[PDB]
Order: C-alpha cells, then structure tokens, then sequence
C-alpha cells in the first residue's frame, strides 16, 4: 500500500512541496480547517507555515499542484485536536459544503485560503463537538463529484469502534480512504509487547464499514502522541504481516510530517507498507 501523511501543524516540518518530493507519501492531508459551523467564518490553521489572512497562505497552491503532478492526492483536513469546528444543523452542513466547494474545490471564491489549486478531496478529522450532520456534509460534498471531477472523501476516526462522531458518515459508504487512529486510545492501540488490542480493533474496522481502503494510523514518533507509538521493528515484524492480509488494507497513516522527520519513521517502514 501507501503512506498518508498529515502536514501543516508545525512550521518547521518543511514546505508541502518538499514533503511530497520525498517520494514517501501517497496521500497528504493539509491540517487543519479547525473553525467552521454555527455561523462562524471558516478559518484554516497551518501553524507557523503561513498566515491565511489576506491570502498569506495562497502560496500553498504551488505545493498542492507539485504533489498532484506526482500522483499524490491532497485533501483538506477538517477538525483536528483543537478547534471550535462544528455543525449546528443540516443546513449548516450544506453551507459548509458549498463553502468548501467554492474555496477549496471546483467552485469559485475571491479569497480561497490556499490558492487557485483544486484539492482532491476533504478529510474528516472530527474529534469533538457535534456528533450530528457529518453524514449530511459527506453527502453534499459527494454530490459535487457529479459535476465532472471526483471529490475524494477521507476520514480519520478514533480507533474505538464505532466512532462517536464519524460512525454515521462512514455508514454512508461514501468514503474512499479511512485512516483509523490507533493511538491516544488505550483499548485499541499498541502496548509494549502487546499487539492484541490493535489487531482486534483492526479486524473490527475492516469487517464493518464499506470504504475504498482502510489504513493503519499511527504516531510517527513517541512525541507525536500521548500514547500508542509502535517501534518500527515491531510494526514491520508483528503488525504489518497481519493487517496486510485484509483485502481492504490501504497502507499506513502518520501523524505527522514534523515527527516523521525527527524519528525517520517512513524511511524505516516505507517498503514494508
Ligand atoms: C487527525 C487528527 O485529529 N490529528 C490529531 C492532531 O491534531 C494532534 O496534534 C496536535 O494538533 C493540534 C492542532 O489540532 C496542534 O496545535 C498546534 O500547535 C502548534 C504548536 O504550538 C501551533 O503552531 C503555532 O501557531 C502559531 C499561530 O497560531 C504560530 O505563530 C507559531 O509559529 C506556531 N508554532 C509552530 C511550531 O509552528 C498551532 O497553532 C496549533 N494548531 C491549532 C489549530 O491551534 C498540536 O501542536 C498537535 N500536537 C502534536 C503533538 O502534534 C495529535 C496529538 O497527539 O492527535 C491527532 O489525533
């Protein structure tokens, strides 16, 4: 399979162009659009990379196009660990979908946060807030694909199945790629010497929801998460040999680019994914 990487939450992790030119990632999720819904003005946060206000982040279009020409699919990640992002109603879902279309997809806007580049899709990283209307948002976004260009739909649900926020949305069967987060969740993550919980969790995710492919989400380094880190050798010799048996196996997802560099994770596991 391939590796999906999250980019954008640390200005020292390099440009999007450099990130994709490493030839180690097949998918890149731009994190994050952490503010929207309930009447709020949508706002993107790319840490120290750029300031979105006044088109300060429109330069990212160069990276987006550079990645795409390399066959890499780039999605705008909604949510994240921090943010007042939410959906107050089904109408709110429609408004946000149209916003995303005109500002990040095939629509039109005089203030597209990341430039004129057309992202490949939208990533759902909803970890808190509203538990409703996310399935509506998925449906509305998906409906836009009928205009000519496919709007990819991906999701980063917590490993505890089913996911409290993305369960209904994933039940629609509209998602192409689902990278489950097997960390920051003791019941379904790796523990020194024990891979039972993560494997048992993987079996539940691959034998339920209907999506294109399912990925194994992990922290790129011990510092990347509070818990759940899996040493490269363990992943390679114990975990990958098992999860890769599933026909739905898509590969591995990593948080994040910054921590991948400091730990050299993808460089160690790439070929085994
Ligand atoms: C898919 C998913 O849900 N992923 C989870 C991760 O989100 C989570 O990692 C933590 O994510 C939050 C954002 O959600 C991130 O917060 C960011 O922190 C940086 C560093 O302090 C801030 O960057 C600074 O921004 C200011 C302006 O706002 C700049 O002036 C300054 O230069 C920036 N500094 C740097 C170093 O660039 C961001 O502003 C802030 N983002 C937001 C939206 O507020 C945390 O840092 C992430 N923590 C880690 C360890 O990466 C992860 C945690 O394990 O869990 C995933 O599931």
């Amino acid at each position: 399979g391939g590796i999906a990487i999250y980019w954008g939450q640390n200005g020292n992790e390099g440009t999007l162009t450099q990130t994709c030119s490493t030839r180690k990632y097949s998918y890149v999720n731009i994190a994050f659009l952490n503010k929207f819904g309930n009447g709020q003005t949508p706002q993107i946060n790319l840490a120290g990379h750029c300031n979105p206000a006044a088109g300060g982040c429109t330069i990212v279009s160069n990276g987006i196009r550079s990645c795409q020409i390399q066959g890499i699919k780039v999605m705008l990640s909604l949510g994240g660990g921090i943010g007042s992002y939410t959906l107050a109603s089904q109408a709110d879902a429609k408004n946000v979908a149209d916003y995303l279309w005109n500002n990040f997809l095939g629509g039109k806007s005089s203030s597209r946060p990341l430039g004129d580049a057309v992202l490949d899709g939208i990533d759902f990283a909803i970890a808190h807030g509203s538990t409703l209307y996310w399935d509506d948002l998925a449906r509305y976004l998906s409906a836009y694909s009928k205009q000519g260009k496919k709007v990819y739909l991906t999701a980063a649900p917590q490993c505890p199945f089913p996911d409290r926020y993305l369960g209904t949305a994933l039940n629609t069967g509209l998602f192409d790629y689902v990278w489950v987060q097997f960390y920051n969740n003791p019941p379904c993550q790796y523990s020194s010497g024990n891979i039972n919980n993560i494997i048992n969790s993987w079996n539940r995710w691959t034998t339920s929801i209907n999506a294109g492919k399912i990925f194994l989400g992990l922290p790129a380094a011990p510092e990347a998460a509070g818990s759940g880190y899996v040493p490269p050798d363990v992943l390679i010799s114990r975990i990958l040999p098992e999860i890769k048996k599933s026909p739905k196996y898509g590969g591995v997802m990593l948080w994040s680019k910054f921590y991948d560099d400091k730990n050299g994770y993808s460089s160690s596991i790439l070929d085994s994914v």
